[PDB]
């Protein structure tokens, strides 16, 4: 049955709640972003209103075949009225088309649902700064102090310099990047840009990327693998077996693979600096795991919440164990006592 943390009190609304069948008394279904744990249950047979960003609405129509008449795309940073309730969509700094939702309840409560997000100081200068928020439904994916990672910029710098060095030393090396959902496009696009190549990929992934309003995208991507030296493959294929196989398929155009696996967190982060990351190598195949995150680190999350000073926090991630739930609640209390709210 729909969990309470997917329900907006004082409304008929749910958030990212498409796998429960008909939610009793739900009059509008919001979808924060096009990731499968969040959209699970949507299809062409869905007949209730879905509210989302334009980008998410492009993916609903073209990838899942949801009928146009049930898709209600909203512009960002704009006050809109949904079943008589004022809402605002904000950028979540997650994947393309990912939003946070501000709800202005008839009774005067203000609720922010972060969806999935990577907190950033730039958020402290959106429409959020203009009023107080009573309840925060928070993406707590990495809500423990061991979760530190570098800025997205430092990670991309590492990958561009790595790839450029390797292909300059060996003009017959192939670069491969893994993916399993939208997000992290900067990894492969930045690498192709410094090499003067387009990124080659399957037809289904090219279609997905064409839904995202990325500027000049027809200049960066292609379904012709032969004319490309940066290839995008399913994340599952980013291993020595999968890559040896792929290399065979290129028919002696290439003799070396350099592959990147943008992961979430990995425990080398507590110890290792980005400067200090090394690949795993077998034969003429090297694999780099790089900590390119689109969720908040512990410290980024803490800053955001201490800035916003909500009255009540409802976690949306890691809620399934008592030890997790209890630990998070302890961090929220420290944050509030340290900051004085
Ligand atoms: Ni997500």
């Amino acid at each position: 049955t729909c969990p309470f943390y997917k329900k907006i009190p004082g409304t008929g609304f749910t958030v990212d709640a498409f796998q429960y069948g008909v939610v009793e008394g739900c009059t509008a279904y919001f979808l924060t972003h096009f990731h499968s744990d969040h959209y699970a249950g949507l299809s062409k047979h869905f007949t209730f209103p879905v509210y989302c960003s334009e980008i998410t609405g492009n993916l609903l129509k073209n990838k899942l075949h949801v009928q146009e008449q049930y898709i209600h795309p909203l512009p960002l940073d704009t006050e809109c009225i949904v079943n008589g309730v004022k809402v605002v969509l904000l950028d979540a700094n997650h994947c393309p088309g990912a939003v946070m939702i501000l709800f202005y309840l008839p009774n005067g409560t203000v609720i922010l649902h972060t969806g999935d997000f990577r907190a950033d100081p730039s958020m402290e200068r959106s429409l959020l700064a203009d009023q107080k928020v009573h309840m925060l439904y928070l993406d707590t994916t990495y809500c423990s102090p061991e979760y530190t990672f570098p800025s997205q910029q430092e990670v991309i710098r590492f990958a561009i310099n790595t790839a450029f060095e390797a292909v300059t030393l060996n003009p017959h090396a192939l670069v491969v990047c893994g993916t399993y959902s939208i997000g992290k496009e900067k990894v492969f696009l930045a690498i192709a840009d410094v090499l003067g190549s387009k990124v080659g990929m399957s037809q289904e992934k090219y279609k997905t990327l064409q839904c995202l309003n990325i500027p000049e995208i027809n200049s960066l991507i292609t379904t012709d693998m032969c004319s490309s030296l940066v290839h995008l493959l399913p994340m599952m294929q980013i291993n020595f077996k999968g890559l040896q196989s792929h290399l065979k398929k290129c028919g002696g155009k290439y003799n070396q693979i350099l592959a990147f696996r943008p992961t979430g967190w990995t425990h080398s982060n507590k110890f290792t600096r980005i400067a200090d990351v090394i690949p795993q190598t077998k034969g003429n195949i090297s694999i780099y795991g790089i900590p390119y995150s689109e969720h908040s680190s512990y410290l980024e999350m803490k800053r955001f919440v201490q800035w916003l000073k909500p009255q009540k926090i409802i976690p949306t991630v890691n809620v399934g164990t008592w030890k997790s739930r209890s630990t998070m609640e302890k961090y929220f209390r420290e944050w509030k006592l340290e900051a004085g709210y």
